[PDB]
């Protein structure tokens, strides 16, 4: 009826591993990117101190129908407090099993969700907490202020995810834009049943995700090289969700039975994530799963240098699928360019060589233009436009490098890429809009280069 998955890997890091995340995440990574997600167990004295008051923790509860192959929107940024929440979760699950709310198997949590979600005559309907830290309901780790502790010892941590939109490592926290959906960690409230359905994460980047405390939260995980797999098996089943949107608060995902996946040969994997342990994702592996009760999770989106092909990919991958970009990969690359003297070496090194190639492609890109009729070129600042003022009209690809533009449809864009798809003018009438010449382009590496070598 339902065969669980294999169980994906589970390390269990040492106290000198377990010091730069970076570095641990780095030494996985052969094992991982296999199977698309693993787990980590902390060290058993690595225990971060949890306190909050469950009366003053209020937010939004969000609404979800559980039926497998049906369309759902991704989670965008009436009240419950936690203590209230909490009881409706229990009372819930303990009233659907008719059994002690912390005595339901975990086997049978798992083949009741895949049985319910295919029923039609099942109409369950669950709610979750979704959000990024606000006043109302901050983050489950310790942030600088009133006056902590001594377990402020948890503050400067790599493993605290409150410190993933800052440290050097990650190449997202270079990014000046504000990407508040990326860059903050998300806080979930979960609660039997409670669902995440099939996605990547933005850009192909990794994610990091901690449950706090709680029932378990299971994990079903696909490995990034069976992503195009995957992708045609839910096109064939549920062709619905691949309609284009208008936007990135309009993506459809969906709940679908790992079963059916590797019928089709898609490797899947499946763990169960418990209090106090961590699930990383890896890019581009396809993840979905639930939560076995009342639980609350933190999760963060991160880079590694090791990344920087994989999102220059992704955003090529966006452009011929015209979906909209959460940030330009060529922006963050020059900002780091501009930053080389107080770049990381290793970082350095690796941003130097995805700048060679961004520089070798504008260069095509733009005697391509060239020989196409347009002539007049003007040097233009994309970073100081509004995202959704910098998009290719044709393809949606946030411009940085250069753009062209005609006085005949002011404000519109179009990438290099799609110089045809702006107007019925001749391009002689067209400008070249660069961010840079050449000539900048050039020195911006070489202060990488020499970075590079200590
Ligand atoms: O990558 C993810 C992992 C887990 C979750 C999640 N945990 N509990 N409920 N949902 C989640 C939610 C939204 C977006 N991404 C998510
Ligand atoms: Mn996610
Ligand atoms: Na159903
Ligand atoms: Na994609
Ligand atoms: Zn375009
Ligand atoms: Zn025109």
């Amino acid at each position: 009826m339902f065969l669980p998955p294999p169980e994906c890997p589970v390390f269990e890091p040492s106290w000198e591993e377990f010091a730069d995340p970076f570095a641990f995440i780095h030494k996985i990574r052969p094992i991982a990117e296999q199977t698309g997600i693993c787990k980590v167990r902390p060290p058993p004295d690595w225990q971060p101190p949890f306190a909050c008051d469950v009366d003053k923790l209020h937010f939004t509860p969000r609404i979800q129908r559980l039926n497998e192959l049906e369309a759902q929107t991704r989670v965008k940024l009436r009240d419950y407090t936690l203590r209230t929440f909490g009881e409706m979760a229990d009372a819930f699950k303990s009233d659907y099993f008719n059994m002690p709310v912390h005595m339901v198997p975990t086997e049978l949590v798992e083949k009741e969700f895949w049985r319910l979600v295919s029923t039609i005559e099942e109409d369950v309907t669950v709610e979750y907490g979704a959000d990024i830290a606000s006043k109302e309901f901050g983050s489950g780790f310790p942030v600088r202020d009133k006056l902590s502790p001594e377990e402020e010892e948890y503050l400067d941590s790599g493993w605290n995810l409150n410190n993933m939109p800052v440290m050097e490592q990650s190449v997202l926290a270079h990014i000046t834009a504000d990407i508040c959906g990326m860059k903050l960690p998300w806080l979930y409230v979960g609660m039997c049943f409670s669902s995440f359905c099939w996605h990547i994460e933005d850009h192909w980047s990794y994610s990091i995700n901690y449950l706090h405390w709680g029932e378990p939260k299971t994990w079903y995980g696909v490995p990034g090289y069976a992503a195009e797999q995957l992708e045609n098996v839910m096109k064939k089943l549920a062709p619905e969700l691949f309609v284009s949107q208008p936007d990135l608060l309009h993506q459809l995902v969906t709940i679908m039975n790992p079963n059916t996946l590797m019928t089709h040969e898609v490797p899947v994997y499946r763990t169960n994530q418990c209090a106090g342990e961590f699930v990383i994702t890896f890019p581009r592996a396809y993840h979905s799963g639930f939560n076995q009760g009342f639980n609350f999770a933190e999760a963060v989106n991160f880079c590694t240098v090791d990344w920087l092909p994989l999102g220059r990919q992704c955003v090529e991958h966006y452009r011929l699928l015209h979906r909209y970009c959460v940030f330009s990969h060529d922006e963050m690359i020059c900002k780091m360019a501009s930053k080389a003297d107080v770049l990381d070496v290793v970082v350095a090194s690796t941003v130097q060589k995805d700048m060679a190639i961004m520089i070798e492609d504008e260069k095509a890109l733009r005697e391509t233009v060239r020989k196409l009729g347009v002539i007049d070129s003007e040097r233009m600042d994309f970073e100081l436009l509004p995202d959704d003022e910098r998009q290719c009209v044709k393809c949606k690809t946030t411009c940085f490098m250069s753009a062209i533009s005609c006085s005949c449809k002011p404000g519109l864009l179009v990438c290099l890429h799609h110089v045809k798809e702006l107007c019925s003018c001749p391009p002689y009438k067209y400008k070249l809009r660069y961010r840079y010449t050449l000539d900048d382009l050039y020195p911006m590496m070489n202060a990488l280069k020499l970075r590079a070598e200590s």
